[PDB]
């Protein structure tokens, strides 16, 4: 459907929580990268 399509544009709304958001993508989704993502095996 449309998951990170919607925080495209909407990704100036947030600069300093956008560094933030990073960090917890180091931290609990440091892991997560691989973790999910083929989900129509066709």
């Amino acid at each position: 459907r449309y998951p990170y399509y919607l925080s495209d544009i909407t990704d100036a709304f947030s600069p300093q929580v956008l560094a933030a958001v990073i960090f917890i993508y180091f931290a609990a989704l440091s892991p997560a990268i691989t973790f999910g993502g083929l989900l129509g095996e066709k």
